[PDB]
């Protein structure tokens, strides 16, 4: 049945996926296969912009051009120290698989790699200093995956042209699961040299971004954390209207369970010390199987958001805008 080149794309999405995977491999007809690509050359796309071991001269032309090499059959990287680095090796295999997907959905990941790569390009010198440039990088490294999937969904045409058509929700829900990782992984980024805290936040109480990882500062390391949360949970109105207008069943859980996911780890993280201490962790078997229609989605959700509200301390700098945030998601 399934091709060589084929056989192996699904090895290296099993491989490289933890979120995805399991949700991929689920979707229905043709969107299996594209979304499976889009993965892949997505996470090519990635090992590149994270391996430090690539001068910043060399590394701007890869990204910009990246989204070329899907049409060049032997193009492929040998030099990459990162763990992931099959996709990189092995690109061919993969371009190979782009190129047997229907032009319209070719158009669409070709065009999603090609601003990615000059979005990852343009952070190569600068760091995330205010929350609007924090909504830009998430916006290149995430957003436009969610637009991405959203046209590809709209494409398939197993989704209504509305859903690639609304880049605004689209760009909501990539933001919301990308700031959660981002806040989640505060220790583990730090210990690799990576900062992507906006710093007109952090710099409000600490002087380097390091500081939140001493045990002195771990008052003024939670207040931040909770401020971060807070932003993020302003993404849950638009996720909740995304998620109301999927007619599918596989993309609606594609789609779902993520999101659940990100709130259930938003929720685990808030005013917690243990986030500066190491990964914390979230029933993910339980909300694979519940979150697979609309009322339960967002039952699930005020049941995260009223852990949240309970959970507020008076003092909390923002202890208002974070009831406030959970009101709103509570009247949708
Ligand atoms: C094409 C597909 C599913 C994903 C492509 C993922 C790749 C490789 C992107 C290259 C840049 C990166 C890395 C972005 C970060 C992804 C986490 O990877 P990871 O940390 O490895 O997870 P785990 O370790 O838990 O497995 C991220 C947070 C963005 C997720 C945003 C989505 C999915 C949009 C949802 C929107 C709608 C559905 C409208
Ligand atoms: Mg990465
Ligand atoms: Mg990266």
């Amino acid at each position: 049945s399934l091709s060589s080149s084929l056989k192996t794309c699904y090895k290296y999405l099993n491989q490289t996926s933890r979120s995805f995977a399991a949700v991929i491999q689920a979707l229905d007809g043709e969107m299996r296969n594209a979304v499976c690509i889009f993965y892949l050359v997505l996470r090519a796309l990635d090992t590149l912009e994270d391996d430090m071991t690539i001068s910043v001269e060399k590394k701007v032309p890869l990204l910009h051009n990246f989204h070329s090499f899907l049409y060049q059959p032997d193009w492929r990287f040998m030099e990459s120290k990162e763990k992931d680095r099959q996709v990189l090796e092995d690109f061919p295999t993969i371009s190979l698989e782009f190129r047997n997907l229907a032009e319209k959905y070719q158009t669409v990941i070709a065009d999603i790699c090609r601003r990615m790569g000059i979005g990852m390009a343009e952070f190569l010198d600068k760091h995330v200093t205010s929350e609007q440039e924090w909504d830009k990088y998430c916006h290149y490294v995430a957003g436009l995956v969610g637009i991405g999937l959203s046209r590809l969904f709209s494409a398939s045409e197993f989704e209504d042209p509305l859903v690639g058509e609304d880049t605004e929700r689209a760009n909501s829900m990539g933001l919301f699961l990308q700031k959660t990782n981002i806040i989640r992984d505060y220790l583990e980024d730090q210990q690799g040299g990576r900062e992507f805290w906006p710093q007109e936040v952090w710099s409000r109480y600490v002087k380097k971004l390091g500081d939140f990882a001493k045990p002195e500062n771990i008052d003024l390391a939670v207040q931040c954390l909770n401020e971060l949360i807070t932003n993020a949970l302003h993404h849950i109105p638009d996720v909740i209207t995304y998620l109301s207008r999927l007619r599918n069943q596989s993309v609606f859980n594609f789609c779902a369970i993520p999101q659940v996911m990100a709130i259930a780890t938003l929720a685990a993280c808030y005013n917690n010390q243990q986030v500066f201490k190491g990964a914390v962790k979230i029933q993910a078997v339980t909300l694979m199987m519940d979150a697979t229609n609309m009322p339960a989605v967002k039952a699930i959700i005020y049941q995260y958001m009223e852990e949240i509200y309970h959970r507020i301390p008076d003092s909390d700098p923002s202890s208002s805008k974070t009831r406030q945030i959970i009101s709103t998601i509570r009247t949708q």
